[PDB]
């Protein structure tokens, strides 16, 4: 298939709900392959793609250069009945890499620099009154993949590095403005923030939140939150965290979860034993008690702060020593 009499279509670099992105060859354009974005022909895709293409169209005016690191659309357009959205053509997902790594986490120095550009180019969205409300390691990606395969003695494995660890940020359709209707439920679900389970209201603190979920989960090479259930994700969270607070839980409707007031598990049921195997104190997954190890578990405790009032902000974030070896 040949979309806009330019772009053919090489490759499907990955599927979901929305519809796909392809790699593709812009036969008019010199011969740098692009990236495009299929949405499927779905009120309900449509919609967000084209929140999408506006959202994108306001940062590419205030930051053409892609300063802040989110992907940059170069057009879009219509084709029998889709939106397309042609994007730079980036490398793999940080989870891609992790994957296909055979889940060896990423080094404390990359972790340093992408969790940097994150926080970057989130707080650009947040100084424009926008939360993301999706972030996950599948939505950052590498500019470039390319990796050096080392024999490591520690332990006897052939390891990938990544050459440059430089990273951008994708998937703008469920952005949502300050003053824009807030869905219900948002981010996938090993990212959620607790404000968004207990359906408290949320605002760009859940995107905090999810960004201290990935950044563990960089550190480790797996989710702490290993779960497909509500319930059993906050006792996940009260056994990484300690209790939740008793004010979120007053003002939660979602009482399911909770009896007088306390979160409604037996730590000594099949679920509870695996909840203790899976999930621990969340310094005791720290690997190394070296300063800079400790600097990032304390940003990592400060954006899994439980009340959104209080839970570090990303100007904040980006001033902690965490990434002085970056300056
Ligand atoms: C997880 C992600 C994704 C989807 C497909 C894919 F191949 C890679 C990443 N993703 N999940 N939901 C959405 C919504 N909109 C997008 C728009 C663009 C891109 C994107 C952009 C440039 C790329 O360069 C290479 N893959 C890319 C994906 C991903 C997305 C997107």
């Amino acid at each position: 298939d040949v979309l806009s009499a330019r772009y053919e279509i090489v490759d499907t670099l990955g599927e979901g709900a929305f519809g796909k992105v392809v790699e593709c060859i812009d036969h008019k354009a010199g011969g740098r392959h692009v990236a495009v974005k299929i949405v499927k022909n779905v009120d309900r895709y449509c919609e967000a793609a084209r929140s999408e293409i506006q959202v994108l169209e306001h940062l590419n005016t205030t930051d053409p250069n892609s300063t802040f690191r989110c992907v940059q659309m170069l057009e879009w357009f219509e084709h029998h009945g889709h939106i397309c959205i042609v994007f730079e053509l980036l490398g793999l997902s940080t989870y891609d890499f992790i994957k296909e790594n055979g889940f060896l986490p990423f080094r404390l120095d990359h972790i340093r620099k992408m969790a940097y550009q994150i926080c970057k180019s989130v707080n650009f969205l947040h100084s424009n009154k926008l939360t993301h409300t999706d972030l996950k390691p599948e939505n950052i990606l590498f500019v470039q993949s390319d990796y050096t395969e080392a024999y490591n003695p520690k332990i006897k494995r052939d390891e990938r590095t990544l050459i440059n660890p430089d990273i951008k940020v994708v998937d703008f359709g469920s952005a949502t403005y300050d003053d824009e209707h807030h869905s219900t439920l948002v981010s996938t679900r090993h990212y959620r923030a607790p404000e968004v389970i207990l359906a408290l209201g949320w605002s760009q603190p859940c995107d905090v939140w999810s960004i201290g979920c990935i950044l563990i989960e960089y550190y480790l090479g797996f989710t702490v939150f290993p779960t497909h259930d509500s319930k059993e994700h906050l006792a996940m969270m009260e056994r990484i965290l300690g209790p939740l607070p008793k004010h979120m839980i007053q003002k939660t409707r979602k009482r399911k979860y909770f009896h007088h007031d306390r979160l409604d598990w037996d730590e000594h049921s099949s679920a509870g034993r695996y909840v203790s195997r899976a999930c621990k104190p969340l310094k005791e997954f720290m690997l190394s008690q070296d300063v800079e190890h400790e600097r990032l578990f304390d940003l990592i405790q400060k954006m899994l702060e439980y009340d959104p009032a209080k839970r570090i902000t990303l100007r904040e974030a980006l001033k902690h020593p965490f990434f002085d070896l970056l300056k």
